[PDB]
Order: structure tokens, then C-alpha cells, then sequence
């Protein structure tokens, strides 16, 4: 057949490496027989096609001057403005490298945090300022070592690899691999997958990585790598090593906003075809923000603005009655369509004994509406919504901090053989480890027993002590960025935070009110309208 | 066939027992036919690199010197004087021993000791001394009993366990091997992995150690073992005999110093790129110690001179603006994050109803900040922390002591049928278990009762006795160090524990103050000062 021949004049002018020469002469000693009566043979022209394309001897170097390669990476869809610092880090680790040659020896780079967010327009950035040519295979839908390996071309099901799919379609030799939901491979066969993805991530293995598909090594020593992470949680352990953590949450209004005006927008409307008959105001960001996705990222927010652009590019083709279509938060009903989500979440008729917290889910912030139904009853406690145990800890601490008070509060005379409780929280399995919302339920059941009106608006993490004390934790960022992305302007928070406050974005700063509290008792007397 | 030929030679020049050539032999007829004839030749091939790549009848010189292992201890770490001793112990019975004489009953090393607190150091420092090769093999993450060994030799597709490829690895019969984290082994398929690593942990039955993948048992009497093991508890206790126990608890601050000097410094600065244009003060030094790292050892002050490393890199690559630049305790935060724990903990400003005690967590020293409440009520104790009825017993106990001494605390005579104890516990719960916090329990309830503020810079340790008697408890290296890592130089400790003042080496007693006590009076003089 021709096949044969054909391969063999594409094997025989491309410069290839010695152990690899002899792979591809394998590979055409199994192509020698049949490819029309047996199609196990075809998958491996197809894996030998792959490879004949693979670059070899051609990279592209990267920019010297670690200044401009931040002055690119400038343009990694808006970034975060503080956690690019870290990205640019590594990149200067790179430019002193071990042995004054290109070579990692150390953790390389990864994002964290929910899928929404840019992740690939970052590594695009990456590649532009280094110069390489960027390609991404996604590892969500790889749940065995058989997509970055592959099955020897001696029985049926030996489909091709994502390893050698991402240097097929490449010009260097060491391009920059994405590897997006690295948090959801379980062992179906062959064991743990991400014993392979720690023996590739190793800069000095890699090039020593031998496939289930493949008998001879392949040069990947210069190759970056970089990955994506979702839940941090979930990860494999011998994924949570070698690895830098970069926190990326999700963003704020200001920042959603530049990335609209700068990348989001402009973007959309390339993919909805023509250009110059639409535009979008800052006004109408904050609203779709603010009415119609509560979420973190701007992939849903990408979808919401690919509507708007479809839309002003089917209005444009049925009649240009404006030169341009814009939305100014009054004609966005024929834009987008009936609003789903409620502004401003906390005005909900503010009950008795009630209280609002935050609770950032990997995925993004919510607001958990703990109610407390403090039944007149001889001392009972129903703690619903699937609760951790800490939960109910904190649930315990909170009921004595509040026996410690007898008539401060205008309690009755006793509630423990009096009053019954019956905790609900929206969603008590918090993804937060440790307790997240203890202040939040403390105010909640002091409510329940004051019996007054609460304060909305105001959304609180941390925890509760025995003795009228509260206690810093971690995390705080992404807390405060869901109580801005949720509508919350109000944000209660331990002093000894504080310092760490300094480390933030100024949107962030700018969009919340943070009042800080040393005890117990004065984050329930701003809470209450009267102090009783 | 050349790769028929290759295994041919593969088999000849590695000396094998004729009972393995007789399997090779066996397995030569199997490749009569090419890769696609049938899969069997596959696996043949596969079984073939399992066989004739791990190495037979291959030996690194064995040393057998015995202060030289004393220097190497020395050349490479700072040094233990306690553990270091007990290695000597263990390698002198091992050098008068292992010839031709069949007495080889001896217990195989395990290293019990929090992560990152010179174990994998000491394990590369005692290959060293005998020049022998050094692979650890991370053991946790297993609950499988086939994950150990092999499995059926019927089909490719299936690797041999950790053991085949890790010493496929080395290419001498004879290599130390560093098995890891042995103490998460779980039992989540048939059986307990357990036994699969006592077949292979002891030498009277692995010298002829059999797994599935492998036909012929493979003698493992000349190997080195030792285990790493962050607890104790867990261990088997199948895995237990034969198992003698270095305890490695944490460093101390100024030995924290003295090894960031003497080798952490140093390395980091080469790995970052970095060759002598940095200088650091001690003061620096501590300050990252004691600010930005609590965990046992160097793990975590290895990420933070790595980052000032990286820090160094940005602030040398932009320019040689100076020749040796030094970093004080002032600029620390310019390289690093906001210092996220407190200097001393003499500052803590003492607490009206909270004890500060000392535990030793297998994942490393911690204290147990202990806090209970005294609500107006009818009597009852509440434990809180779902810790065992021990505590509880701790606490009725302590309760028993303050109804006999009364007098000596100002309290009302009859306060049992007044006051509902909530003795709410941090952690879930305590590895070292019993009244390890007796003493703890009965200053925070001495203080809550009393409502007498406790110092929460003395952390302390001991058992009571219902008329009030502490009691010697073992591990008093383990509390003294938990205590050191608070940053913590008072320390309480029971008076039948003089004793325990002087095996403990001169490098544990520099700023720890010891007062030691004999009856729950004292500790409660030394804490209970202050009377409002
Ligand atoms: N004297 C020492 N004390 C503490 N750490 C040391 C010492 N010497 C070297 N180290 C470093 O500590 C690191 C941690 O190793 P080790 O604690 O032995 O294993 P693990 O981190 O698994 O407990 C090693 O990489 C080593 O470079």
C-alpha cells in the first residue's frame, strides 16, 4: 500500500534524535503489513503521524529581561494585580536557574481556585511573553493513565495519547501544556494516575518517561509545565508536593469590569462575528453582576456577555437603527431577560432571630441564613442541614458564652431547661474546614433568645470563645471577595487580621466596610438595632 | 528479532540462580511470535525488564566503620547527641553481627518523629556512612495488600509492587531503603496491608520475600531497612515486634538557628542561584523561625528561605546594586508575608479562664489551649472537644481537689450544686492519652471558678490525684519540646519528674525554666498570682 511508502518518506527527511529514530523505525516496521484489513494498525499511523510532527531541534528562548516579561504578563486577563507577583517570581527564578541552564528543579506554578476565573488567558500570556508556543489538554476528562500513556500496538483499543496530541500541534520543543481539574482522577486501572503526573512533573524524569505505548525515551527535560487546580482538598497528595500554590479567587466588580473592557467584551463580540454596532457600559457589568451572577470567574459572565453580543449581532442584521447597541441597566430585560437572582440579598423581610455569614465554597461564596427557632420547650437542640461536628462545637461554645450573660442581653431567668433549639443552616456541610460561621449562628441564637429585630447586610467568618474572644483565621481574601461579589458591603472580622490586610487589593478595600471586633459582645450589640 | 536478541543478552550477562534461568528459559519460548501474534509477548517483554534489569549478584562496598558514621552524622547535620547515639547503638550490633552468623533476630529502625524533622536527612546521612544507595518509597496513600506486591503473571497491563521497581532502580542487591509514612496504612481491601509489609520487614522470612508478580523469591536479607513513621499509635501491632523506636521529636529554637546557619542557608541559596552576594543576620534568622514557621523542624523554614531566596533573586537580578546585601530583622516583611505569628508568647496578655497545655500531636508539637466557662447553675460537667472520659476524670478530679482546698481559693464552700462546668477541649482529640493535662484541667477551672485571670505563658504537664498528688508522665523530652516550638521558656512539670532532668540533653535546657512541683497547690501558686 502507499501508506507505507508515505510514512516512510516522512520518517526519512525529518531530523530525528537516535533512540527516537529507532521508535519511528518500529513504528514502520509494524506498519509493514496490512492497514486496510486491520484498523489496529491505523491508530498507529495516526500515533506515528503525531510524532513525525513533533519539533525537534527548533525552540523558541524567552525574553532575557524579566521586566518585560512583566510588562506581558500585564495582559493575563487583568490578573489579579496580587497574584501575578508570585507568577513573575518563578519567572525569575528562571532567569538564575540551577546550573545557569533552563531547568526547573523546583515547584513550577499552579491556580487555584474556582474553574471561572481565566486560567488559560493567563498561560496564553505566559507563552506571548516567553515566546513559546502555548497548548493546553484538559486532565478532567483523563481518569485513567492510558490518555497520557497509551496501549502497545499488539491488541485492539491502542488510541492515542493527550501527551503526544499536545506535541503534535506544536513548533518548540518545549511548549508550555496546560492541565486543567487536575482534582478529579481516581483509580480505576493501573493504580493511582497521579503517580505518572508526579514522574512527568519531575524536570530531570520527564525526559526519562517511557509510555505504556512507547519503548524508548522522549525529550521532555525543557518542556514547561503548568496545571490548574479547583479544589485544593482533593487533590492527591503527591500532588500537593512540588507544587507553589498560587491562591487566584474569583474577582470583584471593578476588576470583572476592566476584563470586560479590556478582554471579556472585545473577545465576545470577535466570536459573535461583526465588530463597532455594540458596546457595554460599566453600569451594566455591575448590574449583571449584581442581579443575575452571583458567582465567581467571568466564565459565566463570558456566557452572559456572548448573549448580549448574539443578541446586538442578530438586531444589527435585522436593521441598523443605531450605530451602536447600548445597555444602561434599563433595556437589559431585551438584552438578557428576566432577572433570576434578587438585588441586594439581605433586604428578605429581616426576622427575629436570624443571622447572615459568609461561607466562600471553593466553587464560590454564599450566604448562609442560619435561622433558630428558639422554642419555648425544658432544653432541647435540633442542629439540622448536615452539620460538622466543629458546627455543633461551636453551636455548645456560643449556648454557654450566652449563659455567661444572665440579663445583659434581657434573657429570661434560664433558657437551658426553657428554651428548645432548632438550628437550620442552608447548607451546614461547609466545604470551609474548621468552624466558619460560629459568630454567625452565635448572633443567631442570641437573636432567637433577645427576640429583637437583626442587621442585614452584614455577612461574618471566624469563631466564637467561651470567654468573649475571637480568633484569627485564614482564608480571609476569599471570603472578602464573596461578600463582595454577594451584595455584601458589611464585613465583621477579629483585629488580629488586620495585619494581614495590607496584602489585599484595593478593590476589595474600596467595595467593603470592614469593622473589626475583640469579643463577642460587641459584634452582638452592632447586629441587634437595640442593645437588648 | 533485535528486541528477542537484547532480552537474550540481558539474561546472559546478569548472573541469576539457575532457578531464575530456568523461568528464563521457560519464557523464552513465549516470544516465538511477533508483538501482535499474540499479547503474551508483551508480557513476556514486561516480565523480562522485571527480571533481567533488577540487578543479581551486584554489592556497593559495604564500610563498616563506626566513628566515620559519627562524622558523617556530624559532617551533615547539625547534630542530635541523642539520636545519633542510638544510630551508633543500632549500627555497632549490626557491625558485630551480619557475617556468616545466622543471628539476625535485631528490630529494623523506625523513626517516629513529626514530618520534616531530619529523618529522610538522617536516612541519606546514614546510606552515606556505609556508601550505600539511597530510594525512599512513600508508603502512605497505600490501603492496598496487592499494592505491596505484584499481582497475576497471566496479562499485560499489571506492574509488580513498590519493592520491584524501587530496587530495579538501584543496580546493587544491597541499598538502604527509606520506607516512609508507614503509619497511615489502612485496611480498605481484603485484610490489612499490614502483614504484606511484615513478610518484607523482617529477615528471617523475607530473605526469601515472595510477591505476586514475581515467580521465584527474591532474597532480601542484605538490604537495609528503616521506616519513617509520623505516629506511634497506629503502627500495627503485627508491624510492631520486631520494631525498635528512635524518637526524633522537634528541634529547639536555637539548634533552629545553628542548622538554618550551618547548612539550610547555604543550600537554599545555591538552589534559588544565588552564590554569595547575600548575607543574613542571625536576628533574620530567628525572627523567620519564630515568626513564619510552628511546625517541628525545617520543613516549613526550608519554603521560607526558599522564598527569601527567590526574594534575593528579584533583588540581585535587576541589577548588582551591592555585594553582599544584609537582611536584618527590619526588612524581613519586604521579603516575606506579614509575620503571622506572635514573638513570645509572654504577651498574650493572661486570660481570666483559660490553661495553656502541652501535648505532643504526632503531626508535631502543639499546645492545648484548654478553656472552660462557670455558668450559675445546679452541677454538671460537660466535656466538649469529643475527647475520652479520661479528661472528663481529669476534670471531676480537679473539681474534687478545689471542694478539699476550698480555703486556699476564695471560693464558696458549696460551689458543686452552683456552677455547670463546660470544659470545652481544641483538638478532637489527644494522642497521649490519660490526664497528660491534669494539671492543665485543674488551673483552667481554678481559674474559671475563681475567675482569677492564669498566666498564658507557663506551659505545663502532669497528671492529679483525687486528694492532689501529680504524678510522674512519660515523654517529658516530647512536652519540654512542644513547649520550646510556643515559644514558650516556663515550664510546670511534676516534681516526681526530677529525675527527667538530666538524661535530657544541655541542647534542650537553654531558655526552658523549669519549676518543678510536687502537689497541685504549687502549680496552682505559680499561675493563679493575680487577684482582682
Ligand atoms: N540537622 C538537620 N536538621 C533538620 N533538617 C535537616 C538537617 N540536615 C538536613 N536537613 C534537611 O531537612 C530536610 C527534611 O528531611 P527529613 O526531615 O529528614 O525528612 P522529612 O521531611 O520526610 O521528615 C532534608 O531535605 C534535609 O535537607
Amino acid at each position: 500500500l502507499s501508506d507505507l511508502e508515505a510514512l516512510r518518506k516522512k520518517i526519512e527527511e525529518v531530523g530525528m534524535p537516535e533512540a527516537v529514530k529507532t521508535k519511528a523505525l518500529k513504528e514502520l516496521d509494524r506498519l509493514e503489513r496490512m492497514q486496510q484489513g486491520s484498523p489496529e494498525a491505523t491508530v498507529a499511523r495516526t500515533y506515528l503521524d503525531w510524532l513525525t510532527e513533533v519539533p525537534w531541534s527548533k525552540a523558541d528562548p524567552e525574553v532575557l529581561d524579566i521586566n518585560h516579561t512583566r510588562q506581558v504578563l500585564d495582559e493575563d486577563h487583568y490578573g489579579l494585580k496580587d497574584v501575578k507577583e508570585r507568577i513573575l517570581e518563578y519567572l525569575a527564578v528562571r532567569q538564575l536557574t540551577q546550573g545557569l541552564d533552563v531547568r526547573n528543579k523546583a515547584p513550577i506554578l499552579v491556580l487555584v481556585g474556582p474553574p471561572g476565573v481565566g486560567k488559560t488567558s493567563l498561560g496564553r500570556s505566559i507563552a506571548r511573553s516567553m515566546n513559546r508556543k502555548f497548548h493546553r489538554i484538559s486532565l478532567g476528562g483523563v481518569r485513567d493513565e492510558a490518555e497520557i500513556r497509551g496501549h502497545r500496538r499488539t491488541y485492539i483499543g491502542a488510541m492515542p495519547g493527550k501527551l503526544i496530541h499536545a506535541m503534535k500541534q506544536v513548533g518548540v520543543i518545549n511548549p508550555v501544556i496546560l492541565l486543567d481539574e487536575i482534582d478529579k482522577m481516581s483509580s480505576d486501572w493501573r493504580g493511582d494516575p497521579a503517580s505518572a503526573m508526579l514522574e512527568v512533573l519531575d524536570p530531570e524524569q520527564n525526559n526519562t518517561f517511557t509510555d505504556h505505548y512507547l519503548d524508548v525515551p522522549y525529550d521532555l527535560s525543557k518542556v514547561f509545565f503548568i496545571t490548574t487546580a479547583n479544589t485544593l482538598q482533593t487533590i492527591p497528595r503527591p500532588l500537593l508536593d512540588r507544587m507553589e500554590v498560587i491562591e487566584i479567587p474569583g474577582y470583584t466588580n471593578m476588576e470583572k469590569q476592566a476584563i470586560a473592557r479590556q478582554y471579556l467584551w472585545p473577545k465576545q463580540v470577535r466570536e459573535s462575528g461583526m465588530e463597532g454596532r455594540i458596546e457595554v457600559t460599566d453600569a451594566a457589568i455591575l448590574r449583571v453582576i449584581s442581579e443575575y451572577t452571583r458567582e465567581a470567574g467571568v466564565r459565566g459572565l463570558e456566557r452572559e456577555l456572548g448573549k448580549i453580543a448574539r443578541k446586538g449581532a442578530k438586531f444589527w442584521l435585522e436593521g441598523a437603527w443605531e450605530g451602536l447597541r447600548t445597555i444602561d441597566a434599563s433595556d437589559i430585560p431585551t438584552y438578557l431577560g428576566i432577572p433570576r437572582y434578587r438585588p441586594d440579598k439581605a433586604e428578605t423581610e429581616p426576622q427575629v432571630g436570624t443571622a447572615q455569614g459568609l461561607a466562600w465554597t471553593p466553587v464560590g461564596g454564599t450566604l448562609l441564613t442560619i435561622e433558630v427557632a428558639a422554642v419555648p420547650g425544658s432544653g432541647k437542640l435540633s442542629l439540622t442541614g448536615q452539620l460538622g461536628e466543629v458546627m455543633k462545637e461551636s453551636a455548645q461554645a456560643a449556648l454557654t458564652y450566652l449563659r455567661a450573660h444572665t440579663q445583659d442581653y434581657g434573657l429570661p431567668e434560664d433558657f437551658y431547661n426553657k428554651v428548645d433549639l432548632h438550628v437550620h443552616v442552608p447548607d451546614g456541610a461547609t466545604p470551609k474546614d474548621g468552624p466558619s460561621a460560629g459568630i454567625t449562628m452565635a448572633t443567631a441564637i442570641a437573636s432567637a433568645l433577645s427576640r429583637r429585630p437583626a442587621r442585614m447586610d452584614i455577612a461574618m467568618t471566624g469563631e466564637v470563645s467561651l470567654r468573649g474572644k475571637v480568633m484569627p483565621i485564614g482564608g480571609v481574601k476569599e471570603k472578602l471577595l464573596a461578600a463582595h461579589q454577594a451584595g455584601i458591603h458589611k464585613i465583621v472580622l477579629p483585629k488580629d487580621n488586620e495585619a494581614q490586610l495590607e496584602e489585599l487589593p484595593k478593590e476589595v478595600l474600596e467595595g467593603l466596610e470592614i469593622k473589626l471586633v475583640e469579643d463577642v459582645g460587641e459584634v452582638l450589640e452592632y447586629l441587634l438595632l437595640p442593645e437588648p
